[PDB]
């Protein structure tokens, strides 16, 4: 019993995490076999991040410009690329504490683990969601570019995301591990607005599944509503709309309490019509969005 | 920028993680040096827990009936005490992971991390808090005993907690890693109340701080108070008495802001009288309390 914004083990990723210096920039990279991913921003001056020519600034860097530490010791390397808005830089010596893994680009509501690095050091881990927005709303001071965020499934890290710019907003983005963005996100020091933060509607569900599974019930009503009443009142409240694979989704949770998406759903309509009266749910205040089904089940069975 | 409920990297705790059999009852082991250490209720069948004498259990139990497994091998165990609620398993074999490590008895009030394990797998890591009431609000199912709560200070793991037991209320329970329990816990089957849940006033503090760094500043008000007359107010709202040690511990994040300490003690007295009125603060509704005023200096200067 107990429900927590859990975050995975970070052990397997803190084997990864390296520095990656050029010039006077210092940011984290992931080493991964003998390819070291990084943010392509570590080539640029302050100066640079206003207007960058990405391949143009490149050219003025050899493989002896990009400093690679891992723990306190230097990675030769003997090549580098630009995919993206990544570097990869290709190292003489593979990383003996390379898990399995895979690099994955997720979809708006999915969450993930960030281990929050400076000078290729982790310093925390927590858990958040790409925002339906492709923001994610994390905890980045100047030199955690090149963190990571990631999923564990037994033994295999799916990489998600490498930090790379905090918006004026004070929200975050960056890219999958291929260098492409989330959202319209550019790697530039420019005006950019992050869109409507909508709540993620499966994943409120999921979490007052999870209140109702430890205890927390006094939110339940006797009403019920269909998919297109529930959105019509989704929608005022800027929630996200409701599918059918989202209810598909909440099945099993759906299963093991006994109270059919829709019903659950209705209970939902009253707490964004009515609030929550001074009340809380699962210690919260406010309706939790960062918890998907998959993690409710999770966390309630305890998958290791 | 940002505000996160960060946990410290589980890495070097997951290394020590294995799996203590005992009869038919399988939970967590810490391994550190040759010494395996768990709940010492691992002796226990559920028909004991009700009435249990430790002692004379314990004799029954020989160094061949507690079954250590590390990853996918097993430990000889060549040893085996009682130390208050803990056994200490002595194998022959010194964890070759152990990190740089202390045992240590916190305060409540005080935070930590814990890697919640099943089977001697680690499945997740969340940071909670030693509640005023000795109690922890965590998130443990059947199998997590022996799971732990942990600091780490650069590269030395403070262990503080071992996961013992769940009250009927769905807080949980556990010792210290000389087995004493925080509280007035034992490790029975029987009826225990946990006692007043009281705020950590000096944390709620600390997070205001950390709201007016990271930009939340609409709960400043133009008053000031005294120790006095916040406390008769804190004592209101069952919030711990603020002390000048309090006061003292929070003095950087009061010249980082240039907010006096009491300044923000009126600011929190009136969010105490007058509520949130719908909005929130580090996209919190309600004030959070497990963050110390060492947390929030740590996650706002990236102590790695
Ligand atoms: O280190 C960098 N460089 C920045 C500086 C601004 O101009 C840009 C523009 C584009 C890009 Cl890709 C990065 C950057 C950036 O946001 N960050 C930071 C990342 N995350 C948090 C930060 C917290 C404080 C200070 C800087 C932080
Ligand atoms: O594994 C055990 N044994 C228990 C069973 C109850 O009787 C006692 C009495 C004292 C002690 Cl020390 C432990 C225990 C206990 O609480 N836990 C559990 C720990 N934490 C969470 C649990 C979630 C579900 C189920 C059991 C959980």
């Amino acid at each position: 019993s107990g429900f927590r914004k859990m975050a995975f083990p970070s052990g397997k990723v803190e084997g990864c995490m390296v520095q990656v210096t050029c010039g006077t920039t210092t940011l984290n990279g992931l080493w991964l076999d003998d390819v070291v991913y990084c943010p392509r921003h570590v080539i640029c001056t302050s100066e640079d991040m206003l207007n960058p020519n990405y391949e143009d600034l490149l050219i003025r860097k050899s493989n002896h410009n990009f400093l690679v530490q891992a723990g306190n010791v230097q990675l030769r390397v003997i090549g580098h690329s630009m995919q993206n808005c990544v570097l990869k830089l290709k190292v003489d010596t593979a990383n003996p504490k390379t898990p399995k893994y895979k690099f994955v680009r997720i979809q708006p509501g999915q969450t993930f683990s960030v281990l929050a690095c400076y000078n290729g050091s982790p310093s925390g881990v927590y858990q958040c969601a790409m925002r339906p927005n492709f923001t994610i709303k994390g905890s980045f001071l100047n030199g955690s570019c090149g963190s990571v965020g990631f999923n564990i499934d037994y033994d295999c890290v799916s990489f998600c995301y490498m930090h790379h710019m905090e918006l004026p907003t004070g929200v975050h983005a960056g890219t999958d591990l291929e260098g492409n963005f989330y959202g319209p996100f550019v790697d530039r020091q420019t005006a950019q607005a992050a869109g409507t933060d909508t709540t993620i509607t499966v994943n409120v569900l999921a979490w007052l599944y999870a209140a109702v599974i430890n205890g927390d019930r006094w939110f339940l009503n006797r009403f019920t509503t269909t998919l297109n009443d529930f959105n019509l009142v989704a929608m005022k409240y800027n929630y996200e709309p409701l599918t059918q694979d989202h209810v598909d989704i909440l099945g099993p949770l759906s299963a093991q309490t006994g109270i059919a998406v829709l019903d659950m759903c209705a209970s939902l309509k009253e707490l964004l019509q009515n609030g929550m009266n001074g009340r809380t749910i699962l210690g919260s205040a406010l309706l939790e969005d960062e918890f998907t089904p998959f993690d409710v089940v999770r966390q309630c069975s305890g998958v290791t």
